[PDB]
DNA sequence: AGATTGTGTATTGAGA
DNA sequence: TCTCAATACACAATCT
């Protein structure tokens, strides 16, 4: 069968820079998957709307990319679940942190700052 | 016990 | 035309 599949007008941030921009702005550097995707639900409205398989997609991130490091939640328990996540800036492909050019931000490119590496690199 | 997590697999389509 | 971030689903194993 024909697989499902709709691109949906998110934000013009990769994934991989939103989770790395609340991840590094939160107090302790380091936040568990249900955190991270609380946090990015406060980022724009689009978050808040009906379309869930983000979600999902940032469970794909965190796995995917290197630059997403977990952190165990329990040393003793390697093979725990519910670990913290903490992002390696050294390992984050610069070019990523850009806005999108897409037709979000095509819409109106002045709401969208140009660059998040300001608000991750230190 | 179903929800959640972490990862494997795979397809998709717009920017470049 | 082609790349790869976006998106979708499988599945094992933990979590509550
Ligand atoms: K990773």
């Amino acid at each position: 069968k024909k697989k499902n599949y709709q691109r949906y007008p998110k934000p013009p941030y990769s994934y991989l820079a939103m989770i790395a921009m609340v991840i590094q702005n939160s107090p302790e550097k380091k936040l568990t998957l249900s955190e991270i995707l609380k946090e990015i639900s406060t980022l724009f409205p689009f978050f808040k709307g009906n379309y869930k398989g983000w979600r999902d997609s940032v469970r794909h991130n965190l796995s995917s990319y290197d630059c997403f490091v977990k952190v165990l939640k329990d040393p003793g328990k390697p093979q725990g679940k519910g670990n913290f996540w903490t992002v390696e800036v050294n390992r984050i492909p610069l070019e990523l942190l850009k806005r999108q050019n897409t037709a979000v931000s095509r819409q109106d490119e002045t709401i969208f700052a140009q660059d998040l590496a300001p608000y991750i690199f230190q």
